[PDB]
């Protein structure tokens, strides 16, 4: 059913200049100061190649530099047409770790909407998004890291436990198990559950919640909250926006 | 409505020394070394103009340097004479607070935070400073609306919210401003525990009573050493500044500051170096 | 209806002479059990006992082919049936901070530290449970409770600061300041327990997550202990954590040609 | 012969109850005097001292035409001629750490604050000194020395952290371990001291570092010296800086409409 | 003289796919593994526009990608031809915030060689580099941010204190005083003064014997040193290293 | 030779307990609290092997328990027999060490590094993180080796280096691996004196017992104070350790671990809650 799908498609319209991308998609709101940036490769469980972070870069440097727009929806189209299962972002198949800067970095709120598997690189971006909603349904979070000799010792572990804690952080990495949206709710990594066919719905609600307040001072208030864990690197970000004004 | 109101009257006197109080309240527990400090501006949601700042900082440095008071009770007085609504503090009066922020923080007594109704902008970020908060059930609101008055506080109210929510919840907070109750914040961790509104401060009084059975000096050194890493340097002053205290009264620092006046060596013999 | 199932665990060769502690290695799994043995006394530790523990961890840290240890207390108590994992302090070197050493030791080996909260974690007791890695506790019988303040003592490291990493800044503070009692189930709601299991399950499904944490790459858990303390460890932190970086140069390439 | 020129200055109103300290703002530039009025005893600071100070130091923060103040020590001895800035503190809650808040005081005060070592700087006074945004010193007179280890006392505070931020790890541990005199030369190679000035035009040379200071926009000053405080305050630090940050968006557009 | 200029032409060649820069010049060492970045607009003091900006930091990019070069040379040319003066950079005339955190990020060692004036942003990108050599005839050091409202309170500010301690980098920020390369030798800000005519050749000599240690000790060691006032950042980059062995 | 050696014989005792040290030598001085802890290869540069760090371990450990001992001197025997030539340390013995610093960083001791010839590679770091370090103005050779041998200390000796000399000297160092003499180090901030080679021990004593005339448990909370920050939890639990400490000994801890066994009610009454 299209109607079951997360994808509501009255309410995107494809951004001009992006007609070449292939692993990834990138809609921009009919009315609402909002994206949606998804990875496009269902097949593979949105799996990214070398090719799908150059194109997630490029889209999202271009929505950072988009002065109209205040919230960036990260997601992951499905299903796939191979199985009918569900996935974000199953994880690996420039670098990745640029793309979470960027998310990190960019002075707008990024929201991750987790439609289904969460997994190594994918489950690394979900932490690094300001704020997550998952689909309770077919959210699946694991975190694949310490299973191969890889492992995220950056923002896709050590923030975790700033959200989460150092225990059940410990906890998720250690023993890699799976979890469902409303577990990952309970320990604080999931801002909130919603019914899989309203995760972007919800998305929207959020995204459009956030753009009705002062740009500036949401601006103000990311780095405020990133400053924190990222030194001077944080530092410079909110000073930066503090010589603005 | 008196029996339901928050307050009650005989466990409290007046603090001496503040019946020019206007927009705030200040009492003295009649038994335990706790004191009540109340916003007093119900008919406006206890918003806070200059005045009022002025007095909260004059109130709760007064109990800071109060050698028998162990515990500080904030909360709003209520309910408002207009409508009969709840508020502990709705933040600045749209007609420095950080400076109270500081001395909530800094003062070696807990404060708790009961919140009685909304918490909103400077209100919300009251809340979020004090060491321990407790709220109405029925009535306690939180809603953090810096974001869209323009406004924002990106210290304490916001960065430390994290430190007690997580980073994910804390973002959320401040970038929907949406309205939360006492249950959903507890859920969260900015909130302690939830009680019913008319035993609010009842119950405040037990965890208050609870609190200074305890060592003073325990609980003095203990809130430092939470505050400690947050707060850098200025955390490590506090803590150390406990720690130098300390050694002050040992018989180590007492040899050393008899020998100076004796104009005598000092005999570091009967003092082991510690491992 | 004990938790400790004999048949698991072989008694770990050269510590015939322990006393307050007792030290086995699995049958099996890369993985030991270290508990206190004081239960007439609510396993409270005696100057002996952070000795021994002290040295038992030290061997397990050194231990090539332990990956987890599980840290819990023996029981019940002979004389009242209660069950504790360890009460704290029993109640001129003596003034030695050697509690602290063995907390800097569960922090720093690496290796994944579970404690198996089976009864009463107090005082010093709760400080241990706090600074290892994970925790699994006894729904019918984990108590928590820090008491340090009652007597006028306090755990300013990692026995408060640590566990505000883990509730947050709010709960810490309460459960510090008012000193009360809670459950297994309270405790993992608030962020402290990784997990409740039943009383007589509890070491069953500890064995369950160290043989889970020890099938993966030893080398890749090693890494991700030191990335997590590294937030809070500052320079001994970044230390380790380096130490564990060069630990892999030296197999390398660069590093071969070259030295 | 002495640093001070009674024709620059005004005392100021309201503190001609002043006994221990004395309080001067310049006849033209928007700089205050602040200085321990204690001579014959080497401007030691006893409870009333800090009591005074505390008042002197929050009027001059909250003083909107003042951005500078200069922290010094009137002299010399009558005693005996010698000159010293502050000797530190004079050898029932008469156990208030008061110094401590004026530190505080002139690290959070947005204004900045130079000190002017005209003679010893020890103890509590040489951690005053360290705590300064600036230091300039006497090349004939300053005398810097950290005692507080002697009397088995110690800042471990700005007083000694702060001072490895400013000569670095080496030399801070070496002026407090040793607890040896260094001159203003010798602290200005470590990295304390900013300059060294000849005696007579200490004051001078202070004056034309605080012109320089106020020439610039004061809104700038206060941002940049809460930028350097976020670096070692933590979240106090943050709270400060923010705090000015909203400063201007207070009187910005987004900040009007919506309001 | 051409003798006397810093440049030595045959020592260097131009870097394939750069001939459409005009404010930035790029060069690649003949035989080490060095690069050569300045600014080209001595006529005005090296000041940068927001087109110096973009090729600024499309030329440093390139160079974080070349795999065969492990040292960055960052200088500006001159003398002006309009007034013979020397300028490294004076400053503004993407955002300059990206550059500097390019310099900060990239896994190579970035060598700032001030031949004249390093004002305002100039001095600040001074300030991030790893390593700072000065023309002991012409370099000048100024943070002229204080006197106009701006003020670089990231790395151009807070990094300062890391490098000469915090008296100093306040005096430098607060009072804005034009500083010599031995004067800022001694704050600890500058590694070394060199003749103005050798200023290029010492750094080349620096880049050398940086480039004959092992590259991959290099990185880490770079790494290791940002880690600590970059906060969770640093720790990404320094993880990012450790899983690549 | 003899009395040019750096090595005041007359000054120092062999420590009881360690005749079988083959690696290092460890020494008592005849009157101070001061101990010699010394690498003992010369004839190859002081390297240290397993075996060495093992020794080297054990020895400050032992230092660290000494009750009397106040203050620790770590540096190199020699010259080298091979060739006259001087060292500390040159590091590995190209055929745990990390330990060893930690110990170093966390001893309530003052470590003193004497530099007396080369200090390179691991011998370089070992010098970084003692707290003081004097050096020979003729032989005291420094030299990061590590990135040369595809090695690296991405810790204390490298990180740790830049909270000494500053983050651009501290790149330099590691990057170039250049040699540098004791001035030039003293000049960048990691070497606080250069003293003449055969009077390095002596000045080193001479700073040991100014260091030992003053309170020992002052000069303790000095040096984690200044660990603490850059130490993180690590530093506050060693400086909240020494705080837990002087509480123990107060009469307000003392009458709540005396009401405690009387099985009655703790009295804080006596204890003001100071501010
Ligand atoms: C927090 C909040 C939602 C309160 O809930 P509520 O019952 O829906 O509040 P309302 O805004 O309808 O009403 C209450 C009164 O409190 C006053 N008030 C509350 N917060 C205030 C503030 N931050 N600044 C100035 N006045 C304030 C209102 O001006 C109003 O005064 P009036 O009735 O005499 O005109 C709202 O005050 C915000 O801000
Ligand atoms: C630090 C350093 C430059 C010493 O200065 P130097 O006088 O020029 O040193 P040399 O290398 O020529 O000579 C010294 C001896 O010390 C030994 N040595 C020094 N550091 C060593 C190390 N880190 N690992 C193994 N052996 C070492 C050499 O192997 C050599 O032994 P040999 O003469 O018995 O063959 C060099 O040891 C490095 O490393
Ligand atoms: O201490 S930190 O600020 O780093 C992380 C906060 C610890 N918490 C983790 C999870 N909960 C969030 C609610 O489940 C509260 C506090
Ligand atoms: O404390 S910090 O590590 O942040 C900075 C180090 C302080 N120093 C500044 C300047 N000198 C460098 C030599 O002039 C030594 C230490």
């Amino acid at each position: 059913a299209l109607s079951d799908n997360p994808f509501d498609a009255k309410a995107w319209r494809l951004v001009d200049g992006f007609d070449d991308l292939t692993d990834i998609t990138y809609h921009r709101h009919v009315d609402d100061a909002t994206v949606r940036v998804a990875f496009n490769r269902p097949e593979v469980r949105n799996a990214f190649r070398p090719h799908t972070v150059d194109e997630l870069y490029r889209v999202l440097d271009h929505a950072r530099m988009s002065p109209d727009v205040g919230v960036v929806l990260l997601t992951g189209n499905g299903p796939s047409p191979k199985d009918g299962g569900w996935a974000f972002c199953s994880g690996g198949d420039l670098h990745i770790l640029e793309v979470q800067r960027l998310i990190r970095f960019m002075p707008k709120v990024v929201i991750c909407l987790v439609n289904g598997w969460a997994a190594g690189g994918g489950h690394s971006l979900h932490v690094v998004c300001d704020l997550t909603l998952a689909s309770r349904e077919y959210a699946r979070f694991k975190q694949t890291d310490a299973d191969v000799g890889s492992f995220d010792g950056g923002y896709g572990s050590a923030y975790l436990a700033r959200q989460v804690g150092q225990k059940f952080a410990r906890e998720i990495f250690f023993l890699g198990r799976t979890y469902t949206a409303e577990q990952m709710h309970q320990m604080g990594a999931v801002n909130a559950v919603a019914e899989h066919a309203e995760l972007e719905t919800v998305g929207l609600q959020w995204a459009a919640e956030i753009n009705a307040k002062s740009p500036q001072a949401q601006r103000m208030l990311k780095f405020a909250f990133n400053l924190l864990d990222d030194g001077l690197v944080g530092q410079q970000l909110f000073a930066g926006e503090a010589t603005r004004l």
